[PDB]
């Protein structure tokens, strides 16, 4: 206690300064900075030492006086008041995400800056994991794989196109291809981003994205894999959130000569739409540029929304001048736009109970020019389009449908369409950046993030589990991969003890028990019930640690077999399971597959072609594994971003949330491993076996092990910096530069290295 300020818990900030006044047995009692006789109680658990200059920082945690949760925070707190939102731990890096634009940190000039430099020798930033990832694909001949995680509004998204601008402009041609990687973008975000509660720009699907190289490591393409498009948005929405951005972008910038081409109006005239919120963003200036008839009556009163990136107006023009770049023409473009106008007007065809004996429904008399709308846009029968809407086949036989059937099979109907528009968007997209061979990729992969509501259902399933598989992957790699090397090369490392999923993942994917399988088992019995599922889920897994029953309020509360509880690496979620097993069948029914592949127009046929129930669980569970199967194959590297507050601000740290984060994504326990344990490593046989030829018939030539230690001593290191073990030799953080010389293999260096080692070797 002697005598130095600590740190010690504070329920908003996560931590506080304080001294130690007196000393109990279990419990420090500590005075808050300037508030003597305030005082408070804290177990010594719950106290850590400070670095002594709180002003200052460094730039790898690892590099602090005091490696601990505590210090960890603070050191990101003051890097974030100066607007430093990149720190390393050794190699990962972690980003804050600032909510504003920071001046010149992504130009140009700070792209040139970063090339060919090691890690340490510039500030930690995303630059610097991205040309790390090239010179290891070059030196180690690997193909690498960036991957970003962090919850929903953490910056993912933005730290992967940073990524992407920077190999693509340093590694490229300076030719075509080397913008269109990058100007893909708005076209991916516009038909599959949308507003929700958590970021004005959620990514409603998963992505990876892979540049390929040749031998000579120049970018020859690019390919985009694509993962689970959310499709309840496509046809509703909550009161704060909106459906995907392109609706939006289109009613407002779309030309009088368009918009009247597709007979679109204000979004509040949308079934699809009028739900969800209404309102453009838009700011003082581009709301001027927005056309009178394209603005709602919400949009009228309460005026626009505010982001100081999204702009719907100035998204449509630059998203058209991005499909120019890459080589879509006008027609491929009113095409995309007629599919998304005929999705809206689908929308607002309505029911009404028949008269007729065995009768279900019509159309009602006023839903006839919607439907005549979409039948054109389209380039279907007005008499087809309607009888698939009203009737369903079933032996040989037609069946008359109710009203909510005929509902449901007109959203049906909207979402497959909408799900291949963006399945064709994606393989355009591919279309534009080919290749035929390649050496290597390095690939940046950027999934939907940890999300959460009042109410979440198996959408936020499907996504969270997602999540979950990530964090295992980098628990893999990083936590046990690691110290089990250091075990098996005998540096006798101190076991770091850490959080582990793989429990989590079991519950969701195991054989037969797992939920996946349990739900699909209810798809496939006679009468499928979300309470049966349910219920057969609790029974399975009954007192498992990462299930459990919903708790019940006394203040709607959940019954055993309505919902539960998964205890996510990220918190506890509690999902209502209404509607999971609809949810889970991706099958389109047989009459309106059939409408959609005799349409006039060869545009709407070829996104389809050139009890039947199918998994959506299942699948995505395999298009999972197929991914972790080539990360795995590959060089990773990892950037952790953090949402700093919940009010997308800038300027607000709030210090309990993102010790949170910290928490959760495992970067406290990696702090703790690097204490004691090495982020490189080498084969010390092969570093000299590549030096062999180069060396006289001197002492160095015939003692590898030797040889290695003089080479270290050459480049600067110390006892204290290295260790060997059985078979290779561990480097300690923050020898990075020093490291890349070890490895550098160019002849020229060679050659003189072996000439300074055999001086300390004389
Ligand atoms: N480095 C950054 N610079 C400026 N703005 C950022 C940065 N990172 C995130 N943002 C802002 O945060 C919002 C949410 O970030 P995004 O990357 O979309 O989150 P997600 O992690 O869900 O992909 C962005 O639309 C942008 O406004
Ligand atoms: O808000 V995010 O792009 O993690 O879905
Ligand atoms: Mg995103």
């Amino acid at each position: 206690e002697d005598g130095k300020p600590v740190w010690a818990p504070h329920p908003t900030d996560g931590f506080q300064v304080g001294n130690i006044v007196r000393r109990g047995p279990d419990s420090l009692t500590i005075e808050p900075l300037n508030q003597k006789g305030k005082t408070f109680l804290a177990l010594i658990n719950q106290v850590f030492p400070a670095e002594e200059d709180s002003k200052k920082d460094v730039e790898d945690n690892c590099s602090l006086m005091y490696l601990n949760e505590a210090t960890l925070l603070h050191n990101i707190k003051v890097r974030y008041s100066k607007d430093r939102i990149y720190t390393y731990v050794a190699n990962i890096l972690i980003a804050v995400n600032p909510y504003f634009d920071i001046p010149k940190i992504y130009s140009s000039e700070t792209i040139k800056s970063y090339q060919g430099k090691s890690l340490g020798t510039m500030p930690p930033h995303v630059f610097a994991i991205a040309d790390k990832a090239f010179r290891d694909m070059k030196v180690l001949k690997l193909s690498q794989s960036i991957i970003v995680s962090g919850e929903s509004g953490a910056g993912k998204t933005e730290n992967t196109k940073f990524v992407l601008r920077y190999l693509t402009e340093s590694y490229g041609t300076g030719q075509d291809i080397d913008d269109r990687i990058v100007e893909a973008n708005p076209l991916l975000e516009a038909f599959g981003n949308a507003k929700t509660v958590r970021n004005n720009n959620s990514s409603r699907f998963g992505k990876f994205v892979e540049i390929h190289f040749n031998e000579k490591s120049s970018v020859v393409g690019g390919f985009v894999s694509h993962y689970l498009l959310e499709k309840s948005r496509i046809c509703v929405q909550g009161k704060e959130e909106r459906n995907y951005h392109i609706f939006y972008r289109l009613c407002a910038g779309a030309s009088e000569d368009i918009r009247e081409r597709l007979h679109l109006s204000s979004p509040d005239n949308f079934r699809y739409l009028n739900r969800g919120c209404t309102r453009y963003f838009a700011n003082k200036e581009t709301d001027k540029q927005i056309l009178q008839n394209r603005k709602s009556p919400e949009y009228l009163k309460a005026g626009s929304l505010k982001d100081p990136l999204l702009d719907d107006h100035g998204d449509f023009i630059r998203m058209c001048t991005a499909m120019k770049k890459i080589g879509l023409d006008d027609e491929e473009k009113l095409d995309l736009f007629r599919v998304v106008a005929g999705v809206l007007h689908l929308g607002n065809i309505d029911f009404e109970e028949a008269g007729s004996t065995s009768g279900g429904c019509n159309l009602k008399n006023k839903s006839t020019q919607a439907l005549e709308y979409c039948a054109e846009l389209l380039g279907l029968d007005q008499d087809d389009l309607r009888v698939s809407l009203t009737t369903r086949v079933m032996l040989v036989i037609k069946v008359p449908l109710k009203v909510e059937q005929a509902n449901n099979a007109r959203d049906a109907l909207a979402k497959t369409v909408y799900s291949h528009l963006f399945d064709h968007v994606v393989n355009r997209v591919n279309q534009c950046f080919p290749f035929e061979t390649s050496s290597y990729f390095i690939g940046v992969l950027d999934i939907a993030g940890f999300e959460y509501f009042e109410h979440n259902s198996f959408e936020q399933f499907c996504i969270n589990y997602c999540n979950e598989k990530l964090q295992q992957f980098f628990n893999e790699r990083i936590l046990k991969e690691e110290q089990e090397l250091y075990q098996k090369e005998g540096l006798g490392v101190n076991e770091v003890h850490y959080v582990d999923n793989q429990d989590c993942i079991d519950l969701i994917e195991a054989r037969l028990v797992g939920i996946l399988d349990i739900l699909d088992e209810e798809n496939r019995l006679p009468q499928p019930s979300d309470q049966h599922f349910t219920s057969a889920v609790h029974q399975k897994h009954k007192d498992h640690f990462r299930l459990s029953i919903p708790r019940k309020s006394k203040l709607e509360n959940i019954r055993d077999d309505e919902g539960f509880i998964i205890r996510h690496f990220a918190g506890a979620v509690c999902y209502e399971t209404t509607q999971f097993v609809e949810k889970n069948n991706d099958a389109l029914h047989m009459s309106l597959e059939s409408l959609i592949c005799e349409s006039r127009d060869k545009f709407i046929r070829e996104l389809f072609e050139s009890l039947s129930f199918i998994s959506v669980g299942n699948k995505f569970k395999t298009q999972l594994n197929l991914l972790l199967d080539k990360l795995r194959s590959t060089g990773a590297s990892f950037i952790r971003c953090i949402k700093p507050n919940l009010k997308m601000t800038s300027h607000h740290f709030e210090g309990a949330q993102i010790l949170s984060q910290l928490q959760c994504s495992g970067m406290v326990s990696v702090l703790d491993l690097m204490q004691g344990g090495f982020p490189s490593r080498a084969s010390f046989h092969e570093l000299y076996n590549m030096y062999k030829k180069y060396m006289p018939d001197k002492l160095a030539r015939l003692d590898p092990r030797l040889f290695c230690k003089a080479l270290f001593k050459a480049l600067g290191l110390n006892e204290i910096d290295y260790k060997f073990g059985l078979t290779k030799v561990f480097f300690r953080p923050g020898k990075f530069a020093e490291f890349d010389q070890i490895m550098k293999s160019d002849p020229d260096h060679l050659a003189e290295l072996v000439k300074r080692v055999n001086h300390w070797l004389i």
